[PDB]
């Protein structure tokens, strides 16, 4: 299924702060009824966290550093199905602008796919973006059947 990440913690762990991490710490805490863990360790941004190892966690948190370092293992392996799914809805994406797309919509793969097909669509004539979305949906997101419609009624 799909973890609830917090919103403010929705973005990727790689550019997560040092608010960002405690504030995970907080939440899984709560969610996953770990033991209560101190957060003046990992003291550190999320490029930091990601370079822990289990036996890292584990030495901040001898009670829950094992399930912390599996919840972000879940996390990232999370992510990655997000941008594949986003590579395989909009060909020639790169990695980089599907992780960048993900972002702009809080982690919603539909949405983060939608908005890289109206961009595309949107430069192909003066109209809005209502409208650009408008035409999308209804060819169903099919950018080619809405790129044709755009072509012929510019
Ligand atoms: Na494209």
């Amino acid at each position: 299924h799909s973890i609830r990440l917090p919103a403010h913690l929705r973005l990727q762990p790689i550019y997560w702060s040092r608010d960002d991490v405690a504030q995970w710490l907080k939440w899984a805490e709560n969610e996953f009824s770990l033991s209560p863990i101190d957060s003046n360790t990992f003291e550190m941004n999320g490029k930091a966290l990601l370079l822990l190892t289990k036996e890292d966690f584990r030495y901040r948190s001898p009670h829950s550093g094992d399930e912390l370092y599996e919840l972000l293992q879940h996390i990232l392996k999370e992510v990655q199905r997000k941008i594949m799914e986003v590579e395989l809805s909009v060909h020639g994406v790169t990695h980089q602008e599907a992780q960048t797309a993900l972002g702009a919509t809080g982690g919603d793969v539909v949405s983060a796919i939608r908005n890289l097909k109206v961009d595309q669509l949107f430069h192909l004539s003066s109209r809005s973006r209502a409208d650009a979305w408008r035409i999308l949906e209804h060819y169903q997101w099919d950018l080619s059947a809405a790129s044709r419609y755009v072509l012929a009624r510019p």
